[PDB]
């Protein structure tokens, strides 16, 4: 729960800034998966570095009860429920000759139970295939390559890479007979036909205002066993524009519309999506002041290696989401956002903005 909040905070505020710079275009982004990542980053920093990570996530990894609430969390969420409906991965990528300091890895270990993984970047070639058949194998085989590695060069030093996929079954699937196209309006005006599913049932359903008034209609359709739910949001008037929404958003707001939430009966259009996202995390993470771990002189990595300058040269995440099948009507025929949540912790594991199916 308190650091399924902090990781959860964090990251939806790291996807405002993804979709602020991305306006008008599908994102697919995992608040979970960028907190797991840094949170491992915050043991190989020092100095500014280390105190802008930590100050923008509001917890240092060392602290007591950090690692193991994390490490708890983890398993929460790799439990027996999982059928090959969530894959999660978590790489820091090291030159292999830098001279670590000693005491680092062990302690990783102890905190994280993983390793850095040591490449030699001089091979180039090599190591972009490395870090892609570590996220191949790590992911099931759902993601099986990273574009930004086109940037790895003889040069590179230290490489951060997070991916997951997702694709959850439904605790009442959508009827396959029920799905047909329909006109969906993007935010310029136009219109395009795509295959929307359709269901009647008693929905959680709830309605929120923006702070000028806005009403927009939140609903929760659970995945089987009711560990995980998907959160629709949507504005009801067109011409309110999806960033009214996104620009609100907080792990506090979505923990409100799931307490605000009653059983309505309602049929649901909402349009088949399957999303993928690559973000190189750079420009966020800077924007929330984490600006030192990027500059070749400035940043400090000395808990890692205090012998050779180092800096972050590369930080991805790669999303893979799927959405598919498996009384007062409510259409979703205009962009909106989607939340994957871990009910039980309270974890926002995937958020989304739909600009077009």
């Amino acid at each position: 729960s308190y650091v399924a909040h902090l990781a959860s905070d964090f990251g939806v505020r790291v996807f405002q800034q993804v979709a602020q710079a991305s306006k008008d275009r599908n994102v697919v982004f995992s608040p979970y998966g960028v907190a797991s990542v840094l949170a491992m980053l915050q043991l190989t920093t020092g100095g500014e570095t280390q105190q802008q990570i930590q100050a923008a996530m509001g917890f240092k990894i060392d602290d007591k009860g950090m690692a193991p609430a994390l490490r708890h969390l983890y398993k929460e969420l790799m439990g027996p429920w999982n059928k090959d409906e969530i894959s999660t991965t978590d790489a820091i990528f090291v030159q292999r000759d830098l001279k670590l300091v000693q005491g680092f890895m062990p302690h990783f270990f102890r905190l994280f139970r993983s390793t850095v993984k040591q490449v030699d970047f001089s091979e180039v070639e090599r190591a972009r295939f490395i870090i892609n058949d570590w996220v191949k194998t790590h992911t099931k085989g759902m993601i099986s390559h990273l574009l930004g590695t086109g940037a790895v060069d003889q040069l590179t030093r230290l490489v951060l890479v997070n991916a997951l996929y997702f694709n959850g079954q439904w605790k009442t699937p959508f009827p396959d007979s029920s799905t047909h196209r329909r006109l969906f309006h993007k935010s310029d005006g136009s219109t395009v036909s795509v295959p929307m599913m359709a269901q009647t049932n008693k929905f959680n359903y709830t309605e929120f205002t923006t702070p000028d008034g806005h009403y927009y209609d939140i609903l929760e359709l659970p995945y089987h066993g009711d560990t995980l739910s998907m959160f629709i949001a949507a504005p009801y008037e067109k011409e309110v524009p999806l960033s009214a929404l996104t620009n609100i958003l907080s792990a506090q707001l979505i923990s409100h519309w799931k307490g605000n939430m009653t059983r309505l009966p309602r049929l649901l259009v909402l349009p088949k999506f399957s999303l993928e996202t690559e973000v190189d995390l750079r420009k966020p993470l800077e924007n929330l002041g984490m600006t030192d771990m990027f500059r070749q002189f400035q940043a400090d990595f000395t808990s890692l290696s205090d012998q050779e300058p180092l800096h972050v040269a590369l930080a991805l995440q790669k999303v893979k989401i799927e959405v598919n099948e498996s009384p007062e009507e409510i259409i979703i025929d205009r962009p909106f956002l989607f939340v994957v949540r871990h009910n039980p912790t309270g974890t926002v594991l995937f958020m989304g903005q739909v600009m077009e199916p």
